[PDB]
DNA sequence: CCGTTTAAAGCCGTT
DNA sequence: CCGTTTAAAGCCGTT
DNA sequence: CCGTTTAAAGCCGTT
DNA sequence: CCGTTTAAAGCCGTT
DNA sequence: CCGTTTAAAGCCGTT
DNA sequence: CCGTTTAAAGCCGTT
DNA sequence: CCGTTTAAAGCCGTT
DNA sequence: CCGTTTAAAGCCGTT
């Protein structure tokens, strides 16, 4: 739902690399985001844990 | 090096599945995101491309 | 359906490493390879072709 | 080093999805598989294990 | 297939 | 408890 | 055609 | 918001 | 140009 | 292994 | 910033 | 121990 990411700094960064964005390049990003995240829930989990930890995405 | 993602509206969707967020979680999601944006770079340039499209993430 | 993977040759790697490997790991990998190669048509596709390339995973 | 994968199996299930094998893509994929893995061995060793599950990947 | 044994799970008081 | 792996069982042609 | 970005428009307190 | 312009798409004959 | 796949070549025991 | 053929790459004027 | 408190880590005997 | 979050502190124009 919600936007996770700060677009004008995804912007500014591919743009660093000599690349261009497309105008729904940044929400199909946030979709790879979301995907990230659901699986990083799915491993706290299965470890018995409440608490996300960088290693679990 | 600059952070990509709203930390605040991260730890708010871990909040709404029922979980916390580490105090370095964050960070590691921001290398991940990194990781994939170098990945879809190397998929647009492949391709013979300058734009980044959502489908190279 | 079909294993995609050799589990023995996935669990001597892993071995080498200093790790075990568990009744149902090579299954969950397995899983992780279809949906790899999953996005990879997706990819091949949204850029006009039928041969699918390294640079699509 | 090795490959994990069963190239016959693999271009048999992109064959059935109307898509073609390049001559390299399946190194690319042996080259996704094991960063799976290795992404894997470092989630077991930050939960204290010494044993691969399926969510570790 | 099976025995050996390493490793994970369980319990509880501490951080 | 479970994964690893050594060892036993099975099959068949020889002694 | 489309993404990038420069430039114009809008708002308000000053000259 | 809009103009500029770079880049992607389209068409067809070759590899 | 290249990937797919059909077809030819190779090996050996039979006719 | 090799022939067939589908598909990708190349070229250029348009969007 | 800080206090509250939930959750993770530690220890050991069991599976 | 640590993450969450409530609460206190800081800044400034008013009473």
């Amino acid at each position: 739902k919600d936007t996770l990411i700060v677009a004008s700094k995804v912007k500014a960064y591919i743009k660093s690399k000599g690349f261009m964005t497309s105008g729904d390049a940044v929400d199909g990003l946030n979709e790879k985001l979301y995907a990230l995240i659901d699986d990083a829930l799915k491993r706290t989990e299965s470890n018995k844990r409440t608490t996300v930890r960088p290693t679990d995405f």
